[PDB]
């Protein structure tokens, strides 16, 4: 028959392997000819696989590239202005790729140009709390200094924002072996660790969901009216550049001034990790000089959009999307994901050629310019927002399929928890020691829920991937899944030249069994979402998490009992709303199970109630100063785009509140955010009441 | 049978008459006990009439009232500070009501307190062009002056905003007989004209759609967090008070300074209409002094919400709403409308008691605090916005049923033009000379379309009534209809104490036949919208008007050919989008007529495409500095809230552009607005394409 088992059985590890190899032989940098050619290949193949239509959707967006004839680098300069040490111009290419052209050298995308010269301050991970420690406790002033920060813990854009607000005149980012060199494993090509010449690329924007910096709100189409650079969204004001740990050792070894405040500031290099400012006595007249000459340029990008029309509800869309652009070869990021999408499309197309169609429409997307700020997905969603918010059932992301070989990692809306539990109980575990056991069993054993015995950990969605527009702007139920390691600082070869097909085939997944498991999870979710008669969402799971999040935010506020008394700060309305949501969801669930199953209008009313429940958490006014983060329950952390924050409006109103000069105003804003949250939870609850 | 004819035949003129009398014996001022009692009566009666549920929805909103022991008035003061002339403390009450208590004296709701003293400047209607003439041509400076303006032409809130920006320190509004005294008709009680002691009440806010000044975006519920007065939306900064023409004559007769610039500045009083500043020689040391002591106060209001659940699509709402609060007796405004709603509810309830239900759910609303800024409807819509934007089919307004006895007046979305033409062809004309002819025929004869022979005039929706939140904020197809006069300056007794039951019964509609015709139009529209299998919207009518509006806005821009050349200002994208909309709408219409009629999912997809088409013109970012005006095609005029403006974003970008100091910036913003409009029209068109 044509059921989920038939779909799942058609997926093959060997096909994923072939596609991965096919997608990783040359670089596919956004805006380059090679990535346009790959888009055309994928379009052709998806048509051959049997999709009903496959189109390219293009946009002209702001991208950033080094200058090929004026390379970026950092120096130590002596008192005469002689450059006595220079950082590398490129990563040593891996074996057999030493003649591959168009490898973009390491750079921080969207850095402005400049040649700032100054004294170094070491700022640990450049987190908000690292800057609090420097200014408030250590009394070190970063104003007019070049700061050097280790990658890790938080999104690099947040590091740069934090350095800017501290008054830094430039930022040097580096990979410390503490964070990117696993003990006991060899450097690439003999293992999966970062060599000392390896460097992590990546953008340093602070877009807060806007998409293309020049066209916030609207697609960057042929007639778009663009902001000037000075009014663009999210661009950094100071130069930034990334280096490897051989080069970092040379910049850090001479550092003087104050000692590190404790061991959480020390990485693994043989240097003191002194904070500065500047170098020790003998070298005190030497300085550090950056040379950044990259340019921002409006450049065409191409999304591939494939459609498999639904047989019964063609006006309901289930979306499987992931990006295609890579920094270099994209062996893990994104092609391990893209190869999985390709095999999922192939399997659905096999069923379609035998006469099957899903109940609802499935859309497949190969996004461009993700690496430059989620630009392809965001512009497309901006173009199609009306269609998406009235018809969008769900979005399943499909970036990297693997970041390790230990167990499953799932982040998603509470509406999908039951779907994920049920699906993983029907899938085979690929893990050694769990032969003949379910994926649910292996996952639950290796990654136990911190709340509930006998359940696996599922995390809330953060950001830094292409679901952002769909979930946090538009309120479409979203999820993601991949294979991960044991225990936000990525795998060692992340965004480096060393992330190749061979990395994956030799060290991560030689049999492609973890890739296949991830294909089954992502594809199985899509199948259920697109074919189940009743949408596979459980509103009661939202009720449970809303109480947890309400308890959490109340607990934060209750660190300030005197102020809560003075300003009459009550969470009673939020708990009331959460109680009401719990009650109404329970009653809706009863009707969903008991409704007349012959009546397709009651079913669709029910299905629309389910689809629009995630939508109900959207506030059209957005969060404060972040108009494109509209979901009231979930936003990316203001301190780390990768991490999700719950009740973000209240959280940010409470953050560091003891430091605000006007407590009356600050606690007034806490109360305002409690009102907005309680109202939104109640309003979402009421969408599940009987309709009339 | 149970069809529209049965519904229409049940409506009775004599019932409307009885309800009107019942609703107009005492004042029903928002926030007063008498208006709460009327709300409870209507709730009880709607339940008895047969609605499924009838609830009160209350909110606590900012209202404004005079101080009963510290009355508002204006003086002429001589050089010693003696008050030699005082304006009236109240309107002479009409016959038989001279002992009625709680008649609110004339005042401008939301005026701040103050006692400003100064020289008068007469500013005609206080329109934007009147202030342009004073400053730019006549070189008269209103800074620190008290301005005196005649009511008429534009919403009084716009007059006050314009006076404030001119630097006025107070505003006196008056009714000139040129605008409020029809030649040949007697003053009330012997005819329908305004007596010299009559005064027009009304609010002077500039809310731009916000609702309650203290809670923009969110309902003013029990736990709402309120702005402080200083941050409230829309409040005037200078005192304002309204007077009648006996009192105005006393203030105007001594005016000196400059002569009126032409005859369009002269009303009908026996005064010169000199502009000032100040009085002529003998009286030059005299001044005008206002005394305003009204207070703003958070006050409970009550909407009545009745539900008639749909038999087939109970999750689709057709709304019939109008306000209940009045300034005094509300003989026309609003009770002529409320009485019509009451009889419509009664007629639907009669059918329901015989076993009928409409296909879709009908909601009936008696709104409160309309007179204080559309507060009741707006707060309710804020509370229920998620339900409304996913389920709202249409909103039919029901304020005053009559403002004259000449012919029909209809303002509505283009989506309802065909519905209105078809319905009025099936209704009998009530007009003398058209016995046995259709309402369509009489209306078309008396109010010909300026574009098309053999069609009647239908206008675009402006604002100043309770449809605003539904149409311009939420994008729900809306309409209104009433009987009107031959040829924005209301009927003479508007918002005066003289607007009584007797006014209506003696002078406007003694047989209640015009009321009955309006009940048939409003009720018939609701019936069709709630019962037609395919929603009765024609998307092709939107295509026709979008071309008209595009031609209009292009024509405005083409008054500046040199600038369009310099800044490369093209409307090509907007015309392209309109062409595309026209083509796609034509194809959708073919499918709507040709689709398989047995398939309820294709029908609902079609019905959802129809319902969401008005929704597609909404921009979640709003218009510039007016976040609650979100419709890109239609907004209230920035110069006159009562008037609708098409392509408002482009219109306001072009307005007075020749006066802007930075033409590059100004024309850049024109181009931005063209892009937003072209994009929105294309996006709306694409919602009518095949869905997959
Ligand atoms: C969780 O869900 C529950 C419902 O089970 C909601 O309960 C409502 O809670 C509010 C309190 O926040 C109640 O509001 C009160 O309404 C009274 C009038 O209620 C009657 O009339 C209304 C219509 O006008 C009907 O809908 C209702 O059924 C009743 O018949 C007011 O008189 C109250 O105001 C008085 O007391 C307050 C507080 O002391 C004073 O501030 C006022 O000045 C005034 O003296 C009050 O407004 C409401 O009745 C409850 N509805 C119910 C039980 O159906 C919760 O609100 C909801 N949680 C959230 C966060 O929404
Ligand atoms: C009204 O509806 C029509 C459709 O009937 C829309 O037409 C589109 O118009 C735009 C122009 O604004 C066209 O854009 C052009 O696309 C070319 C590529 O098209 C092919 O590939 C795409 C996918 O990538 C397919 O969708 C398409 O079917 C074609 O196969 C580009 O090469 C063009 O760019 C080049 O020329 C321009 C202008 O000189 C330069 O600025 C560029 O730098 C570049 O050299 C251009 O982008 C689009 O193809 C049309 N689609 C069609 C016919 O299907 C109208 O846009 C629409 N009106 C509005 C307001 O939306
Ligand atoms: C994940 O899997 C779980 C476990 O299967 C699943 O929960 C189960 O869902 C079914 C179907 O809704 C539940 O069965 C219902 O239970 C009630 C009470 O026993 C019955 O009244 C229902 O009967 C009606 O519907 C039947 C068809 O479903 C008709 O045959 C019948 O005539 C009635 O109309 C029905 O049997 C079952 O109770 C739960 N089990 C739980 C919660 O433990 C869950 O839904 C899955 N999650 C997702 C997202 O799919
Ligand atoms: C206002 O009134 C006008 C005038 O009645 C009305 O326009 C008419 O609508 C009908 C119904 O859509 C149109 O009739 C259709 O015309 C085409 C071509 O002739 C036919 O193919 C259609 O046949 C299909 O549908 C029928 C049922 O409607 C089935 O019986 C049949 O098997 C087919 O499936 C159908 O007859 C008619 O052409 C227009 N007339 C015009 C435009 O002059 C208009 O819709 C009304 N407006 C509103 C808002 O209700
Ligand atoms: O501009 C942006 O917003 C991000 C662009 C780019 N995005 C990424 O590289 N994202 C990777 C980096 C991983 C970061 C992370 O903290 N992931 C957490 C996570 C949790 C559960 C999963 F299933 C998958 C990932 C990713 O999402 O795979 C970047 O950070 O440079
Ligand atoms: O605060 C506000 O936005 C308005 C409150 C109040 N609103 C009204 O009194 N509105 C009346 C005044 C009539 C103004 C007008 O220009 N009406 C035009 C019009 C056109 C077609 C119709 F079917 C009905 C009215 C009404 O809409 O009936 C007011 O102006 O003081
Ligand atoms: C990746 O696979 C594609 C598809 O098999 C290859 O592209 C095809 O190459 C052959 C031989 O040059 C052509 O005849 C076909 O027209 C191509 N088909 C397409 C683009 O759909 C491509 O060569 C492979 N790339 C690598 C690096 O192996
Ligand atoms: C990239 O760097 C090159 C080399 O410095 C820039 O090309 C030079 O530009 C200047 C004027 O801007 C000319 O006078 C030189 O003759 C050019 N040099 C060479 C070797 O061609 C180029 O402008 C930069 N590219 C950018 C900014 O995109
Ligand atoms: C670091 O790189 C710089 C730039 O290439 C080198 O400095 C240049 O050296 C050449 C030849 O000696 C001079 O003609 C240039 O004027 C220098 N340019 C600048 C900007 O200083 C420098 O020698 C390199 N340092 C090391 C240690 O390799
Ligand atoms: C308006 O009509 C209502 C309804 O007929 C009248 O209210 C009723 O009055 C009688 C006699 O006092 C009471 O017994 C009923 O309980 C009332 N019914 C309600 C409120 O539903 C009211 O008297 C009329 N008002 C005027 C001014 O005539
Ligand atoms: C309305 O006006 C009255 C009368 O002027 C105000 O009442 C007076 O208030 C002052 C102090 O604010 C007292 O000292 C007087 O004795 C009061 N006079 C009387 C006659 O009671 C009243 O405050 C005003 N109401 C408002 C602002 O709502
Ligand atoms: C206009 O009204 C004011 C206020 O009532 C009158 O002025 C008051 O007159 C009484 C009695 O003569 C004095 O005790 C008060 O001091 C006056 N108050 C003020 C504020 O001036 C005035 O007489 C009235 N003018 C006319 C022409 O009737
Ligand atoms: C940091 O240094 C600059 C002066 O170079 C100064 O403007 C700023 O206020 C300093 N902050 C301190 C010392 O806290
Ligand atoms: C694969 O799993 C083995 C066994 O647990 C482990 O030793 C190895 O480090 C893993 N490889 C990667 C790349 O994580
Ligand atoms: C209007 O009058 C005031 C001075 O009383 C002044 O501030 C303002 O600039 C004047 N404008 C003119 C004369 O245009
Ligand atoms: C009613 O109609 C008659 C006849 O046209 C007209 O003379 C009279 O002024 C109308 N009454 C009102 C209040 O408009
Ligand atoms: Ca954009
Ligand atoms: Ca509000
Ligand atoms: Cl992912
Ligand atoms: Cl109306
Ligand atoms: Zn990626
Ligand atoms: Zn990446
Ligand atoms: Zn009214
Ligand atoms: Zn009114």
């Amino acid at each position: 028959k044509h059921n989920m088992k038939a779909f799942l059985d058609e997926l093959k590890a060997e096909n994923i392997k072939k596609f991965l190899y096919n997608f990783t032989q040359i670089p596919h940098l956004a805006g380059t000819e090679q990535n346009f050619q790959l888009a055309k290949q994928i379009q052709s193949q998806w048509k051959e696989f049997g999709l009903d239509s496959v189109e390219l959707a293009h946009y002209d967006v702001l991208l950033s590239y080094p200058n090929k004839t004026h390379p970026n680098y950092i120096s130590i300069i002596n008192e005469d202005g002689n450059e006595i040490f220079n950082t590398s111009l490129f990563e040593p290419p891996p074996p057999g790729y030493e003649n591959v052209s168009d490898i973009v050298p390491p750079f921080s995308a969207f850095s402005p140009q400049g040649m700032p010269e100054g004294d170094l301050v070491y700022v640990n991970y450049a987190r908000t709390e690292d800057f609090f420690k420097l200014e408030r406790d250590m009394k070190i002033n970063c104003s007019g200094k070049i700061v050097i920060a280790r990658y890790g813990k938080v999104f690099r854009g947040n590091k740069v924002k934090n350095a800017q607000l501290a008054g830094a005149k430039g930022v040097i980012l580096y990979s410390d072996p503490a964070d990117y060199f696993a003990p006991g494993v060899k450097s690439y090509p003999d293992g999966w660790n970062l060599p000392g010449g390896g460097v992590q690329r990546g953008n340093i924007l602070n877009l807060n969901g806007a998409g293309d910096p020049l066209t916030p709100g609207y697609p960057a189409n042929e007639y778009a009216y663009r902001r000037g650079i000075a009014e663009a969204v999210g661009l950094p004001s100071i130069p930034v550049h990334p280096i490897g740990y051989y080069d970092a050792q040379k910049l850090l070894e001479k550092m003087g001034g104050s000692a590190p405040p404790d061991s959480s500031w020390r990485g693994s290099l043989k240097v003191p990790y002194n904070v500065g400012p500047g170098f020790t006595g003998n070298f005190s007249t030497q300085k550090v000089k950056m040379h950044i000459h990259s340019t921002n340029e409006v450049t065409r990008i191409y999304n591939v959009i494939g459609t498999l029309r639904g047989a019964v509800e063609p006006d309901r869309y289930v979306i499987l999307g992931g990006h295609r652009d890579s920094w270099v070869f994209g062996g893990i990021d994104p092609q391990s994901g893209a190869a999985v999408v390709h095999e999922i499309v192939r399997s659905f197309g096999t069923l379609k050629k035998e006469g099957w169609r899903p109940r609802r429409t499935i859309l497949f997307a190969s996004w461009d310019a993700m690496e430059f700020g989620l630009l392809g997905s965001t512009e497309w969603a901006e173009e199609n927002s009306r269609l998406l918010q009235e018809r969008g059932v769900a979005y399943i992301n499909a970036d990297s399929s693997i970041e390790g070989n230990y167990t499953l990692r799932v982040d998603c809306t509470p509406l999908m928890y039951s779907l994920v539990h049920n699906l993983t109980k029907e899938l085979k575990s690929p893990d050694e020691g769990f032969e003949g056991k379910s994926l649910y069993e292996s996952w639950t054993k290796k990654s136990p829920s911190p709340e509930f015995s006998g359940m696996p950990r599922i995390s809330k969605l953060g950001s830094g991937n292409d679901f952002e527009v769909f979930f946090q702007r538009l309120g479409i139920a979203s999820g993601r899944a991949r294979y991960t390691k044991n225990w936000f600082s990525g795998y060692p070869l992340y965004h480096s030249v060393y992330e190749t097909y061979e990395l994956v085939e030799k060290f991560y997944d030689p049999m492609f069994k973890y890739h296949l498991t991830v294909a089954q999870v992502r594809g199985g979710m899509v199948f259920e979402l697109a074919n189940s008669i009743v949408l596979p969402f459980d509103c009661r799971d939202y009720a449970v998490v809303l109480r947890k999040y309400a308890d959490k935010i109340y607990s934060i506020s209750m660190k300030h009992p005197q102020e809560m008394k003075t300003y009459s700060v009550s969470f009673d309305s939020l708990f009331s709303a959460v109680k009401n949501f719990t009650e109404i969801a329970s009653k809706f669930s009863e009707r969903l199970q008991d409704f007349d199953k012959s009546n397709p209008i009651v079913l669709r009313m029910m299905n629309d109630q389910l689809m629009f429940l995630e939508r109900a958490f959207i506030d059209p006014l957005g969060l404060p100063d972040r108009p494109f983060y509209r979901h009231v329950i979930y936003a990316p952390s203001s301190h780390n785009k990768y991490a999700g924050e719950s009740f973000p409006g209240i959280y940010d109103a409470l953050f560091d509140i003891e430091s605000k000069v006007d407590p009356s105003k600050a606690w007034g804003e806490v109360k305002r955010q409690i009102y907005v949250a309680a109202f939104t939870v109640q309003a979402a609850a009421e969408t599940l009441s009987e309709v009339a």
